[PDB]
């Protein structure tokens, strides 16, 4: 049980003081700016989508409001996490004005934290995309960021997407080259990149028939 804090949508003074707080109660604080694996509490301003947020949930942190690190200071220990959880009736019911987006991004990191959890107490490893075996298939532009968030989440990103990887592979995300029909034919999910953060966002989640890519859809 390890106490490693990264800070999102604070401004400077908050997060010199926050970071000074969690380091004299024993925790760490990783300052750079990128969503890093080996934290454990995000503490957040204010929820928004985006990767480093995305990665939060994939890896199921503790995704908490600011008044945590209020209590841990009076307390002057790291109290219980659950009723600062930006997705806790404890905070929502109190910020019953909040905008649906965040409302939305709050819940599905309370959702993922507490699965993340349950599962780990059964000795499942990792997070959303836990043993995920990924060929990723997009634009250039988009590639070293939906790699993060996979590999956040607990998944294998795959070498390539040559036909041999087909076997090896538990799905495949394209963009709207590659052989869909035969790695759709090989049982490989073949899917729109969208359900990645749908699988994050969603109360339910996404049925793999509403993002099956068109050459893989009779497969189903």
């Amino acid at each position: 049980k390890q106490y490693i804090f990264q800070l999102s949508s604070l401004n400077p003074q908050e997060r010199i003081d926050y970071c000074h707080l969690i380091e004299k109660l024993g925790g760490l604080v990783i300052e750079k700016q990128c969503f890093d694996p080996t934290c454990t509490h995000i503490v957040v301003g204010h929820p928004l989508r985006n990767e480093k947020y995305l990665a939060s949930v994939a890896a199921g942190k503790w995704v908490l409001h600011r008044s945590y690190l209020e209590a841990c200071r009076t307390a002057g220990h790291f109290v219980q996490e659950e009723d600062y959880e930006w997705g806790s009736s404890s905070i929502l019911d109190v910020l019953t004005g909040i905008n649906v987006q965040q409302r939305r991004l709050a819940l599905a990191a309370m959702r993922w934290r507490k699965k993340i959890q349950q599962r780990q107490e059964s000795g499942i490893v990792e997070g959303a995309f836990s043993g995920w075996k990924v060929i990723l298939h997009v634009d250039q532009s988009r590639e070293a960021g939906f790699k993060r968030l996979l590999q956040s989440g607990g998944a294998k990103v795959l070498p390539g997407h040559s036909v041999p990887l087909f076997k090896e592979a538990t799905h495949l995300f394209s963009d709207l080259g590659v052989n869909i029909a035969e790695a759709a034919a090989q049982n490989v999910y073949c899917l729109r990149t969208e359900y990645i953060a749908d699988y994050l966002m969603q109360e339910s989640p996404p049925h793999v028939e509403n993002y099956c890519l068109p050459e893989a859809i009779s497969f189903i």
